[PDB]
């Protein structure tokens, strides 16, 4: 059940469709696609226009993990339903209403992922995980780095991993070949990666090894 | 003068290079990048990391056009000049303080453009014009997609050329062979179109269209 999906914005993001379908051919599980409308965070990316575009030259197969690092997400859920979003990852800092988000989401007919910065406690999330299909512990500060794995984070993977057994996990941020050994003992069972994946000459094998040190890391649980 | 600049939003956002290519390869003046934050405008395009990508595959010649349809424009500036962008063309209504951000602007190598909003009054401008490269004068609502162009936006172009002979005025909204002639009659000299060139299978016949009335209405004034 361990899944890798690459983040695109180290990508060559004129031509962004050539990107993930190497992606995709490289033996990528899913596509983690970053929204940041440069409020919530202090970049903009991207918003649904791209992801409709995305998706029409993808076709209906590819699953979108959508990082919504927006200041409003209540706003976007359903543009980004119509433009074939698979899953809605919004930030818990970002709504002072999860509960409510949660069943929009789910009525727009996608998949929920609740999102924490590092700064955030994961007493936060943990109250929310039986109704989310999957957590997202980021491991660097989203919107700046640009910046080192946070080996700190790496508590809160083991917690919600210990507490929800049956939970769908992610990180990201710096996430590589060097410290994904970190986030699959730790317990994350979905990796999402960006330079180490992207700028790599054999994507595949960077894919595999990522995969491979997850699955062996579950097998031992 | 007269300049046509393709918008891109109506585009294959997932192939923006190519799709810019052919733009430029059909004669396009330069590229208008329509960049929305969802708070000034109740949409989300795209921001400096797609624009520092789309620089380094079209080259250092095309001219961009940055519509920052943004909230706090004083925070994209560094981004967008470290990306290749030429012009930012920032909203009056975004700033408290245009003078001290036309000074950023420029101090980052960038042309500067002012735009307005259909219900702002274009007398906002005049203060700055001097300072400006680039007038825009919106003529639909920004961010809410497919509007009807606004006829009575013509006023504001007519009195910015009357006033300001020289200054470049940029039309934007609806705009397309149906409508270009009104506002070049007004005024108007940069020309953004979108869906009218990019859903053709010969955008050089309408650039060329566009650019021609453009120009033979400017031909008329004179
Ligand atoms: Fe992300
Ligand atoms: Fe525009």
């Amino acid at each position: 059940g361990c899944k890798i999906g690459p983040s695109i914005l180290n990508s060559d993001l004129a031509n962004l469709g050539a990107e993930c379908l190497r992606m995709l051919d490289s033996g990528a599980d899913y596509l983690h696609l970053d929204v940041m409308d440069g409020h919530f965070v202090p970049n903009i990316t991207f918003g649904h226009p791209v992801v409709e575009s995305l998706r029409k030259q993808l076709g209906q197969d590819p699953f979108f993990d959508m990082h919504m690092m927006v200041s409003k997400p209540e706003q976007w859920v359903k543009p980004m339903a119509v433009a074939g979003a698979n899953q809605y990852t919004f930030h818990l800092e970002a709504t002072e209403n999860p509960g409510a988000l949660i069943k929009d989401i789910r009525e727009n007919g996608m998949k929920v992922g609740l999102a924490i910065k590092p700064g955030t406690s994961v007493e936060y999330l943990a109250p929310w995980a039986n109704q989310i299909d999957m957590a997202l512990v980021m491991t660097v500060e989203p919107g700046f780095g640009g910046q080192k794995f946070m080996e700190d984070m790496m508590p809160k993977v083991h917690w919600l991993r210990t507490q929800f057994p049956s939970l769908d996990i992610e990180v990201d941020g710096g996430v590589g070949p060097d410290t994904v050994h970190k986030c699959a003992e730790a317990g994350a069972n979905m990796i999402v990666s960006g330079s180490a994946i992207m700028r790599s000459e054999d994507p595949r094998s960077v894919i595999n090894l990522l995969r491979n040190v997850c699955s062996e890391a579950a097998q031992k649980r």
